[PDB]
Order: C-alpha cells, then structure tokens, then sequence
C-alpha cells in the first residue's frame, strides 16, 4: 500500500497473508474454512496466516492453518486477468474471535463514490521498494466505470472496478495481490492489477466480487 497507513494490529480481523515461506499474496476470510484471493496467487504449499499484524514476528493472536484445496475460478484468463479470482479451503477451521473474524459478501454491487478500506502488506514506494512488516490500510473511493475504462482503454471488463485516486501517490502496490477491499461491511474488491502504483491516471484495478457470489456460495456448498 503506498499511501496509506498504519492500519492498527488486528483491526482488519478478516485479512490473511498467503504463505509460502514468506508472505506472498493477501485473501480474505469469507467462513471459517473459506478464503477469497486473486487467481493470479495461485501456487501449490500455501499456509493461510490468519491474525497477522507483524507478519515476520509471532505476536500472538495468529492462526497457522495450511490449505487443503484451491480452486481457481473455471473461467481465469491469465493474459487478461479476467475473472482474477480464487478460493482457498482450509484443512482446519478458523477458531473465530474478535481479531480472526469472516468478512461479508455483497448481496449487491457497489457504487462508484463509495468509500472502501483497502489494506495488505504490499510495497510502500511507488519508485522503489520496501516492504512492511505491518499491515497497511488505504481508505479510497470506486471510481466510475467511464474513467476506469478511459485510464485503462481496452482493458476494463465486466469483472473490474477501478478505485483509489487519479491524482496519483495513493494505491495499492505489489504484494497486495489478492487482499481486500471492503466497502460498508461487504467484500466488494480483490486486489488485482494496476499500470505502476500510485501513477498519475492509472489507479488500482480490482475484481468485482459481486460477480461472484453465486459462484461462492455453490462451490462452498459443495466442497
Ligand atoms: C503478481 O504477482 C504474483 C505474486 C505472488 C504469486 N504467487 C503465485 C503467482 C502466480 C499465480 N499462478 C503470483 C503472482
Ligand atoms: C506495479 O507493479 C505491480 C506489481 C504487482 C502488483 N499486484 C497488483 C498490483 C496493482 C496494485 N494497484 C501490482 C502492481
Ligand atoms: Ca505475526
């Protein structure tokens, strides 16, 4: 997140950090077995981290729980990033407190203006690079469909919002792939893509969770 700020340790109860070794991707808890990600953080040996605000010190509150299935969305184009949506089942249930807690899904799309809380441990810098240790939150509206598609020509499907600030110096930033966006109490983002972050004219591109909800209730309901 550049930007943005210091979040406070556990008061973004449902975001996770993907692990591998290190952190690598965001996701958000959605039930107690269930993680909403990005497609493009797919890779085998995750630990979903839950509870994290340090992610390189053990404070704690955290739950460890590794994954025991991942299911990219059927339609994920990689090229394009088209329908950049994943879900991640884990092999044990999240013990679910005030600080380890499920975010909702939309029951309808948002609209542009709306405020949302964007948080991650992803790149600081929008020319170079460090990397927090805590997690980091940015407090940015959805932005129209009409600018998103006129900073972005032939980029912007159906399954993309844009949101942040087309001044430039606010956004999300590499690492913060996957992670949420939360509007009024409801997941409406996933952390997606951007041209640079934090550029003038090029704000952050997220997947349109409420496409989706269909797609998570009945996967969840059979896996
Ligand atoms: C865009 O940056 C990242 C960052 C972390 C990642 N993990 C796995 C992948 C590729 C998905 N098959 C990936 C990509
Ligand atoms: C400019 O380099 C990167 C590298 C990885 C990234 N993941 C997601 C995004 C967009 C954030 N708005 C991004 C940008
Ligand atoms: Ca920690």
């Amino acid at each position: 997140i550049v930007g943005g700020y210091t979040c406070g340790a556990n008061t973004v109860p449902y975001q996770v950090s993907l692990n591998s070794g290190y952190h690598f991707c965001g996701g958000s808890l959605i039930n107690s077995q269930w993680v909403v990600s990005a497609a493009h953080c797919y890779k085998s040996g995750i630990q979903v981290r839950l509870g994290e605000d340090n992610i390189n010190v053990v404070e704690g509150n955290e739950q460890f729980i590794s994954a025991s299935k991942s299911i990219v969305h059927p339609s994920y184009n990689s090229n394009t990033l088209n329908n950049d949506i994943m879900l991640i089942k884990l092999k044990s249930a999240a013990s679910l407190n005030s600080r380890v807690a499920s975010i909702s899904l939309p029951t309808s799309c948002a609209s542009a203006g709306t405020q949302c809380l964007i948080s991650g441990w992803g790149n600081t810098k929008s020319s170079g690079t460090s990397y927090p240790d805590v997690l980091k939150c940015l407090k940015a509206p959805i932005l129209s469909d009409s600018s998103c598609k006129s900073a972005y020509p032939g980029q912007i499907t159906s399954n993309m919002f844009c949101a942040g600030y087309l001044e430039g110096g606010k956004d999300s930033c590499q690492g913060d792939s996957g992670g949420p966006v939360v509007c009024s109490g409801k997941l409406q983002g996933i952390v997606s893509w951007g041209s640079g972050c934090a550029q003038k004219n090029k704000p952050g591109v997220y997947t349109k969770v409420c496409n989706y909800v269909s797609w998570i209730k009945q996967t969840i309901a059979s896996n």
